[PDB]
């Protein structure tokens, strides 16, 4: 069982003795720092409160179990034990601490506050910093979000160039991740954040996820496709490959199918394979249950065009309205190797450079989609702002000599709407001013309880691009 | 409750309709594929086969869940109800499935088997890679032990050269990357991957980890000590830093302290603070418990360069039998920001190069050690090498065209010493011939059961560098 008491940074058990004397109050907030990725998509935090913070969080077990941890792992005893105990005699081991927040799926330009943390009682003052850890770990549903997002943007522009619409846009990048992520919560997490963008996804943890802790109107959030691997292809024998693409294709007649094609030879598959034995396989097949062919392997870019040259030759293709070539509509391609938001960008300039509509491809993405990224990418941090000690509030940073980038924001943080419909963070209690309106954060934690909440139909509506914005 | 069912790629679900039909056997293997990183240390599968694939895992409530979710998820009744309907029935819902590995802490070329899956009822063939998805994260601890030992052996290279022997290498790399890793889940892997080599971390969630499913003799496999943080030094107020410092080390004056000095300047902390203002309460301090300076800011190799010299100059430096400068015991030096293995390096050449020892510094890491890692970068892969149809074995394998670093191997495979003490992956079950040694692959795993473990010790043996040999 999750133990709080042990999901800190060690040092941080040793920090209650740091602190100033007669300190009632540790103010800090959470902001994706300032100085690509000028705004980023906040989402995940509402999974860390409900799984790991709400309701009685503190027994008499947990307590003994972490001083005799830190027995050994300190080597001695540092271990707030009266401090714990204070929290579940008094408040029946609920966490006396108030978090507020801007609404899930916002999209806010870099350096804003996003979230602010407080204890409600002066005795818990070391509890705000000891949450530091888990609340942090938030970077990575951020990250991955807005990643996500932001590859959304880049297919969107040439989707509508080339075609001249959105048509099936949610569902051109797949979540291929699964496999290649660092364990099976990391998966639930990062695949839920891809589909705050997308449809798309092979990452069957992130179905549950959504269904226990945001919820949608529909009954999953997320679909997927039948679909070869290497291991259906090749058990055939090196002799057999059509043999192993008809059988599939036959099984799957009035689905679309993916069929991975670059076992042997990804260009043999095409032209020789798809392109002329079981051409007659694939003319006969529906709009609404293509054969989706899959590249595997090569510079992705070069395989991409080569294959679209190669099926362009054996199949009829047509010039939609915008001028771009495009593939009967029972035929469609997808690339699920070597996919980053670079080489994504790459490909679908290429496409459009040979005068291919990116109608006729998706792509699939797994480890850049959902390992490849770390907390430096947003620079995703959570520092003290404001200190209430002998009475006194004082406002607190750190301001590094050799690293400005590295300034903290000082004091009572409140984000705000300007003049012109922008994001402010004011410093300084300033917001209490009260010459830029409300406060845009929203209280979703006190004292155990989650005290505002977001669906996933609500977050995905706040994470829509600017494009599809334009009714 | 976790549930196998949905525990796997989706498309996977399809699969049993995709094979060859009478295919009794399918019979697959895991390797880093070849083409820094030549090795690799083999860890972590202990833990998901304990967690996740061991006793009881197919249950009737969990075959009903996984065709809910599949129906809305395919938009379709593609599932193989009737195949996990047989596991239960006949097995008692115990995974009819076999894994051979190497033992866990050796270290392997790339290029080689590291553990091999097969069916063991022809009814389960398509069982093998079902679990491909949930075996394949094993990638994880892997390429996180490695990379770390990687960076002890960079540590104790310079260590050796600098100072002549190796005496605390194993507290010189602390985990720091509890905040900068996916999930609490991710936490406790990547930490006790890390603890294979070191013995220094503040990822708390790893000792549980390795007490729960290996095992060590001593009460915890890894250590830490009082640190403060910005928030601890910048709650006394811009003015008063020098405050937080005294109280800091004051509280903690018998024991190890790590002091973040760069809230503000650095290099005034380092000159006019700790070498001047506060230098009695230093120069006091117990050779088991110094003052650990922690600059946290600025080109990493930079930074700690000049803030040795700022110490150099405010302290009395020694010089050592092999050269080079050190520090008085009561006071080190830790850089955690910015490392992972190539600026790690950078920093020890550094150091070497203006003749400091790295007696003198320890390092802590975050995102480096911990979360800039990828499945790629070991080439971590899972794939179908041998199988069964019409009760003929089959060599199977694939081999693009446009790239040979993905070809993968054929037939039943083993692993074996070679004559001159390397190791060998033999294909074609050419192992049977028996030309070599023994199979170093042994069963860990069959038909539910976990048949073969190893202790964090014995792991930690295994993966001992050849300079500490
Ligand atoms: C549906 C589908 N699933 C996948 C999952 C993982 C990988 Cl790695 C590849 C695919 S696909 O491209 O065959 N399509
Ligand atoms: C053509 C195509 N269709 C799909 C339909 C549904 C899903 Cl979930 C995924 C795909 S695709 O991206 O493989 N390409
Ligand atoms: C000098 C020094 N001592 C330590 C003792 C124990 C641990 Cl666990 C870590 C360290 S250090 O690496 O911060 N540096
Ligand atoms: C003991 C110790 N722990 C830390 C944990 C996380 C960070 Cl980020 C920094 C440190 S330390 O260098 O103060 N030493």
């Amino acid at each position: 069982e999750f133990n709080i008491l042990l999901a800190t940074d060690s040092y941080k058990v040793t920090h209650y003795k740091q602190y100033p004397p007669n300190t009632s109050k540790v103010y800090s907030y959470f902001e994706c720092r300032e100085k690509k990725y000028e705004e980023t998509v906040f989402y995940g935090l509402q999974y860390i409160l409900n799984k790991y913070l709400k309701g009685k969080v503190v027994t008499k077990e947990k307590i003994q179990e972490a001083k005799d941890v830190y027995k050994e792992h300190f080597q001695d005893d540092v271990f707030n034990e009266k401090g714990w105990n204070y929290i579940l005699e008094k408040y029946d081991g609920h966490l006396p601490i108030e978090i507020k927040a801007v609404p899930e799926g916002f999209v806010i330009p870099r350096g804003n506050v996003l979230f602010t943390v407080e204890n409600t009682d002066p005795e818990c003052y070391w509890l705000t910093n000891w949450i530091e850890t888990i609340l942090v770990q938030s970077w990575y549903p951020i990250t991955v979000a807005t990643n996500s997002r932001e590859q959304k943007k880049i297919l969107a522009k040439y989707l509508l160039e080339t075609s001249g619409n959105l048509d099936g846009l949610e569902y051109k990048l797949h979540d291929f991740g699964y496999r290649g992520v660092s364990s099976q919560e990391t998966a639930g997490i990062g695949a839920s954040a891809h589909l705050v963008n997308f449809k798309g996804t092979d990452t069957v943890a992130g179905l549950a996820l959504i269904k226990k802790y945001y919820g949608t109107k529909d009954p999953v959030p997320g679909y997927s496709v039948p679909a070869a691997e290497h291991s259906t292809i090749t058990a055939w024998g090196k002799d057999h490959e059509k043999d192993a693409f008809e059988h599939i294709v036959t099984q799957f007649s009035s689905v679309p199918v993916s069929v991975v094609s670059d076992s042997y030879d990804i260009y043999n598959a095409c032209e020789k394979i798809w392109g002329e034995d079981l051409r007659h396989l694939i003319v006969s097949r529906s709009t609404q249950a293509p054969l989706i062919i899959r590249p595997d392997s090569g510079n992705p870019l070069d395989t991409v065009l080569k294959v679209l040259e190669i099926l362009g030759k054996k199949f009829p293709v047509t010039e939609n309205s915008k001028g771009y070539k495009l593939l009967p509509p029972y035929l469609r391609v997808i690339q699920g190797d070597g996919v980053d938001i670079n080489t994504l960008q790459e490909i679908v300039e290429g496409m459009k450079q040979k005068m291919w509509s990116i109608e006729n491809i998706a792509f699939g993405s797994g480890g850049g989609l959902l390992q490849k990224l770390t907390r430096d990418l947003l620079n995703c941090s959570f520092k003290c702002s404001y200190v209430v000690t002998n009475g006194l509030g004082i406002n607190v940073f750190k301001d590094p000599v050799a690293d400005p980038n590295k300034r903290s924001k000082k004091g009572r943080l409140s984000l705000h709407r300007t003049p012109a419909g922008n994001f402010v963070t004011l410093e300084e209690g300033k917001g209490d001013l009260e010459e830029y309106g409300q406060d845009l954060l929203h209280t979703v934690f006190k004292n155990g309880k989650v005290t505002k909440s977001y669906s996933f139909d609500e977050i995905r509506k706040n994470a829509q691009l600017n494009i599809e914005l334009e009714a």
